[PDB]
């Protein structure tokens, strides 16, 4: 094929952008076979562990230092030119901001699961109540944002309980098969081994591998090759008739939700180290001492001390006799520029952020009047679009996951083999920004009512409410 | 495996930001094993303790120094090119008020224990108003605030009474098992022995390690290697039947909530120490003398004393008699800028901070007209998120309270067997801003209504309100 | 340990910021052990004594001197390069500012005591209105503002009363026992004998330690190592059952209010001393002479008094007799800058420290138009925080301090020893700034009601208002 619109640079001088942005990164696996094909040729699943480890790592592992604030400005080794001069860092924690703002539009509220048999109902309702199910799903939804995608895997565990858990996305992954309608063949967790020994012994990984029927389990290592040997518990079975590892995912492309604006929070970063440069340096300016001079290093500083400095020139004698001084000239040398002229830019950089993201962007600053609050009526429609197409994605997560606990209930004899989990309706709720004193006005204004106790119940200055009513009618 | 995004500054000059953000200071301890293996083989714990001392240690100093005001800007040794010029150091505030900010809007009201049996509802409060216990979750909700955890340990004392103590995140950890599940297998607690002699000898740590069935105490130093050797009351039971420790979490990565701004507050301490060197230092601008000249420092310095300097230049005299005088000149070098057009970036620096930790960034100054505060609306969307987020760990962590609470109930008979404290159901009310002359007119202006009596109690030039009522109606 | 973000300078170049910061100056004595060891190796309280005196004290001597207003910019020898030009000292009173209005804040309504036994109610009552406790708790709450921390003493006096004493933090200090519960061993006060003596006579202090049972008094000098020996009265019981000083505390970490603005405090005192300067030198700027010339400094005098210099040039004259006149030139030397541009800096510095400390900002001049005082409700949010820390740790202190009473009570057949004072409950009324009129106006437009007499009581122009109501009556 033709090379299209794709990066060149030497695989040295790669950074950052490379590795989010080159067109591995972040491609679906598939295998053209089955299950017991790949069971059987376990050096294929190298081949995808290698690819996951130099490829998909890497972006995932940006994208998780963002969130967590450790941007490009900070780690690079030097940024600038001047050996000497002030190298100040800098991080601005957008990502983080960006990603919570969202996730609590989304999953504010817990997911309201309904159906028409109760008995399907009550057993949904216990496995949530079991697990905390409401702060499993604000965790998958916030990984979501971060990575693009999210995986969770379900267990019996010793005390026989039915368990679910987040697996996290940076060492794990899927492998689908090659039709059109990518069924999942296996799963893989890869845990480093030995993760606090120092002295640099080599880098162990345990393996497992997740299959319709159990769970495999190997040792390997980066310097072997990734060549998988068992471990001693080899193998394990699981009562779910499917690979228990659900992936979820933010959109169809699995991109996170302030990943597309990284290279603009680098700018932000750069243009605010160097106004900090600039006036640091400033300060510091170099002192320009010109002429023919016996000025030794301790001599400068030694009148610098004395706050006056003495150029004394040295004198040149001709042949004739002539006496004639050289010349002396000394001074600071240091750039100048409007800085304030520069304030506008950032300005925008900002804005565009919030832009892209459908975040608020107004300034938190006293002003006067009211507000139409005109964009944000435009940002919360263009943020309602991609929190739609996410619900979608997000329900069908929930229905696998509605079969696997199907699966396990009923060979396991907790659940009649007629109850068929299916028809369970997942009804959302969106969390929008309110002030309830707003809402309350709107809502009298267009001929509402309330209680006096839910009213008071609004406004926490009624120390115990039950009270006041009676306290009320002791007034009439 | 490659480097991405990760630091490469030499050991030796590493500073806050590499002790901050290193991919070593925040990693969850895990064994392969069970308790019984890890008991016998104690050499493991000197393995764990060494990790935390030379990389989660710094990480937490680092946050508490900044808490109590202690930035990069004071400690460093110079800042500064010139030796001699002005060094003025500045350290600001901002760490403080986000984390009591956020934990008063946390924690401001007390958590409502409730359950539909009384006998494990009174033996909660019972052991609420014991332990002061309103007060120790407003404590862990500040160190949540400061670290990103914290941990507390329950313990039978002399009188026989069950205690609940905060314990220093400093010099506590835990250690998990290796599952996806997380159960935690011990708790360490080190504590430096004569913190308070003189003279230099080798520090000697105090060692408690914690384990599901009672607590095991060594000495250790760091000359040796973090070796273990018993104290004389090597062991003691406890009739909890796990592991005594709990630590909560502010967040699923045990984030702060100033940490990821932390980078923007040293920028604002450089800033304006720049500014105040900048004032300083042209006051005591360097005379610069240039020319042949016959000036000590000590003529120099009666002249200064007199007001007057007189440059007298060297005669030159020819071989042909001639005589010519040579050149002087004297004056102030300084650098001179636009320092007003920094106040715009120190702005922005500002609304940053304040703008990523959701807290309130308006000045105080005199403003006129009405607001209608819509940028706050959005901030207290964006905490009331966070805050969602850490109720849930905060709840995971008082059911695994109750949990030890109710087995030390039932191991020494102040409880029935029966009774499992499991569906106690933890109430939460958020504490927000409020002024009541805005509440109350919002209130009336919805018909609302308040009895004299409460009305009165809302307004403090009433003396004595029960009183007042009477003297109405004496007037009718 | 790793050296993380501390000070490296020599030790006699430290200066208030190495007294405040330093790792030393906060912590909390424990001992590995009883008081009855403690109470035989003597020796050691020693060295508690002498870590007081080399740590301890200095910080909070500094804290003390910012209170009273005085500051790092009084006391330093030389602020300036220049010896002879002007050298202008400022100190600003933001530290007492600031501590009166959060004290204010907290205890300018009296702590309300109640119980449900009135015996235990009028016990504590008695003892409330021999010592002014009112004023006493004040006064705690004063110090806890300024140094952290607080301490009294309660004692049997000659009159057989028992009093209450506030004790000076500088002198006092507790120790604390080694377990997480940390119980108070011992109690230290150190007084300077001899404070008023002139001819430096060796340092002597007199010691008192406090314990479980008694009083013990020695005599102490720093020359031979601040070793005790026993005063005549070297013994002294008393009836209270636990050691007899309570500390109070502000926070956990025992921090000042205004302690960590104390830096920015500093820079604006330096602001302010370099405008100073700069007007004055300016109008005294240095008269540059340049040239061969013979001028006297009294011949300058004396010209500068008739208010016209000559500079008369020297002339050279050649071999070949030609004569020809050197150079000359004469002119102040000044720096110029635009001052007024710094101003805007010194605002930013004023509304920092107003900031976090929850302090009134907005300036006292001419305005027009209502204020929503949006920034104030958010101060008040912030204040109310920090206050309801405070008021926990207070009312641990005032339990300990009602033990105390009760012990001495019943061991003096005060009290039936069946009282026990536990059950007291101490209610807190917060003090709010707050204008009668605006109060007035949102009562009556909420549909309050006021008698007449009350309503003349708070308006001051009826000079008997008992009359008014009367002379009311007459009109109808």
């Amino acid at each position: 094929m033709l090379k299209v619109n794709e990066f060149e640079t030497d695989t040295d001088l790669r950074g950052n952008i490379n590795y989010l942005f080159n067109d591995e990164a972040n491609v679906v696996y598939t295998y053209d076979g089955t299950e017991s094909d790949l069971l059987q040729n376990v050096n294929e699943v190298s081949k995808y562990i290698e690819h996951h480890m130099d490829y998909q790592r890497p972006r995932l592992k940006v994208l998780s230092d963002y969130y967590e604030g450790k941007t490009k400005n900070l780690v690079e080794l030097t940024r600038r030119k001047e050996e000497y001069m002030a190298d100040n860092r800098v991080a601005h924690d957008y990502a983080s901001y960006i990603s919570d703002f969202i996730n609590g539009y989304f999953l504010g509220n817990p997911i309201q699961y309904q159906d028409d048999d109760k008995d399907v109902l009550e057993a949904i309702e216990a496995f949530n109540d079991l697990n905390d199910v409401e702060s499993h799903n604000r965790s998958l939804g916030l990984d979501l944002s971060i990575y693009g995608k999210a995986y969770e895997l379900m267990i019996r565990n010793q005390d026989d309980e039915t368990r679910l858990y987040k697996s996290d996305a940076m060492s794990t992954f899927i492998i689908y098969d090659n039709t059109v309608e990518r069924n999942s063949i296996a799963g893989v967790r890869y845990l480093r081994t030995k993760p606090i020994d120092k002295t640099d012994e080599d880098e162990v990984f345990t393996v497992d591998l997740f299959t319709s029927h159990g769970v495999y389990r190997y040792l390997t290592n980066r310097t072997n090759g990734l060549k998988l040997t068992p471990r001693e518990n080899s193998f394990e079975s699981h009562s779910f008739e499917r690979m228990p590892i659900t992936e979820f995912s933010n959109n169809e492309r699995r991109k996170g939700d302030y990943e597309k604006v990284i290279t603009l929070i680098d700018l932000y970063d750069n243009a605010e180290s160097d106004t900090a440069n600039y006036m640091s340096d400033l300060n510091d300016a170099m002192l320009l001492i010109k002429g023919n001079l016996n000025l030794d290093p301790v001599e400068v500083r030694k009148q610098k001390e004395a706050n006056v400095l003495f150029l004394e020139p040295t004198v040149y004698v001709d042949a004739e006799g002539r006496e004639t001084e050289g010349s002396v000239d000394g001074g600071y040398i240091y750039k100048q520029y409007d800085v304030q002229g520069t304030e506008a830019y950032k300005d925008r950089l900002n804005s565009d952020i919030h832009m892209f993201t459908n975040t608020p962007n107004m300034k938190d600053d006293n002003f006067s009047g009211t507000q139409s609050g005109e964009a944000m009526k435009y940002k919360l429609f263009g943020l309602e679009q991609r929190t739609k197409t996410k619900e979608g994605l997000f329900t069908k997560g929930l229905r696998r996951r509605a079969k696997l606990l199907e699966t396990i209930l009923k060979n396991t004899r907790s659940i009649d083999a007629n109850k068929d989990f299916n028809t369970v309706r997942y009804v959302y709720n969106r969390n929008l920004p309110k002030s309830l004193i707003e809402e309350l006005k709107a809502y009298i204004d267009s001929g509402g009512k309330i209680s006096q106790t839910t009213l008071m119940s609004l406004f926490s200055f009624f120390q115990d409410p039950e009270l006041e009513v009676k306290k009320i009618e002791e007034d009439e």
